[PDB]
């Protein structure tokens, strides 16, 4: 009875559900899981919900991982939202950006006019407190730190797009065995609340070929949050420019750090898929 | 402008699309591929077409995997398929039964009054022309023969139901690195064309336990068809009873192989898990 539509942004793909009708979303954690089962249920990296404005906003999104887990943002998902706000208003639209509320703060995604959505991602936060990790003290930023992950250390650079990422840079990112050491990163220790995880190839300084390990969704073939994190982790570690493509498996984004504002922005597609209603 | 129903067989997936209306599958199997696709597409291991009836039957399946390939009998989709066609002739059905022309010939499933379907899924097929291999003779039985893979040689035993299948009996299925060695034995020069892989745990002589590597499926939930050749091949090995329960990833069949006729039954759920419409 519960009618939905599927989206991708750039293959990280996402049930949404049209719940204007209620601050409360539909369907719990548990049913959410089952719905994300690639075999049993629909198969999706993620349920986002359509709620109702908040606080001056135009719209709130919530969102679940296939695990369950309610992360604070996400990027390829807002981009998909944003696609799915427009198609449920029609010609009812009235303007080319919406306001969305999030459990990271008011997100704004613009519909442009290729076809392209270009989000206002907010302020990285840098500071351990904020990510949060214990790798170094709470007011501290963790640039170029270690972490020792079954016995060998690596070189990771912390950022907070209001969830957590922790980016390592690599000369050859196919060449990670994704599969075996991302959980081990994701519920290391230093990760109170566990962490996306993003292998960075520094191709140019502005161009960034990104492999990442989700919290809660494990393989994804993008992540708009994990892009945002690796642009800004490059440019603190000297390695990139504020402005590149990140190269995703399910293709590029284009992100921004802002000189005017200090704010990411973040630009890529959303495709509609399929609408569906379960049985 | 696609409509379909999403089904699965013990976690083995299916697009089903009714087809009634021609002979002509309505997607081509590229688009197979495409709508097969986990996150470009709705995500299945293969696309199901419910066709016209041929040459007295009252429908014919045919089948495209995920990769394209059309192969000549499933019986997890066979068991879906009668399920929607249950659904699409709903109060004009008259009958508990449906003749079902494949490319392996006649297969008969049964809906049971407790909702599960019995398939007679026909004769095995034993001789090594059949499956086809050249591990043997094209007139010889091909049991508990040498298979080198990747200089490691295995015992196979090959039976076909319509598909190829190569039978392996290993004391801990858990254990074996599927994802690594399926697409060798998958490719492997002794299958011209290609094999399906069914590596089995025996618990009794009437209960198996199964991991399956498909043909251009990969790594599925389970596999009527393979299971019904691994009861086979654990009775031509003398490993198994004639009845046993073979447990799947994703749950039981039970299979038993006749001693009134020689043909293979098998017996398992249906799901229809959510309908849906192409963009
Ligand atoms: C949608 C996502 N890939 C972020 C999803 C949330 C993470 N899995 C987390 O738990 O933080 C994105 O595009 O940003
Ligand atoms: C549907 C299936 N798993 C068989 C599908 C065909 C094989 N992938 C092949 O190529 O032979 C079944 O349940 O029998």
């Amino acid at each position: 009875a519960i009618e939905f539509t599927k989206y991708h942004g750039l293959g990280n793909d996402f049930i949404l559900i049209d719940n204007r009708a209620s601050k409360t979303p539909a369907i719990t954690p548990e049913k959410a899981v089952e719905m994300c089962d690639r075999h049993f249920g629909i198969g999706a990296d993620g349920v986002i919900f359509a709620l109702p404005g908040e606080n001056g906003t135009d719209y709130t999104m919530r969102i679940f991982n296939s695990d369950g887990s309610e992360p604070e943002m996400c990027g390829n998902g807002i981009r998909c939202l944003a696609a799915f706000l427009a198609d449920l208003e029609g010609l009812s639209r009235n303007k080319d950006t919406y306001r969305i509320h999030t459990l990271a703060g008011v997100i704004t995604p613009q519909l442009t006019p290729d076809g392209q959505i270009k989000v206002d991602m907010g302020l990285p936060r840098l500071l351990a407190g904020e990510i949060p990790t214990n790798i170094a003290a709470a007011d501290q930023k963790v640039i170029n730190q270690p972490l020792e992950v079954e016995g060998k250390t690596w070189e990771v650079t912390c950022v907070s797009m209001g969830n957590p990422h922790c980016i390592t840079f690599v000369e050859d990112v196919a060449a990670i065995p994704l599969e075996t050491i991302g959980p081990k990163f994701e519920h290391h220790p230093a990760f109170p609340q566990r962490t996306n995880t993003e292998f960075i190839q520094v191709v140019s300084r502005d161009y960034l070929k990104m492999r990442v390990w989700e919290r809660g969704a494990g393989i994804t073939l993008a992540c708009g949050t994990g892009a945002c994190a690796s642009l800004v982790a490059a440019v603190l570690t000297g390695r990139s420019d504020r402005l590149a493509t990140v190269e995703l498996p399910g293709g590029p984004l284009e992100i921004e750090w802002s000189e005017v504002d200090q704010r990411i922005y973040m630009t890529g597609p959303a495709d509609r898929v399929f609408t569906g209603k379960l049985h």
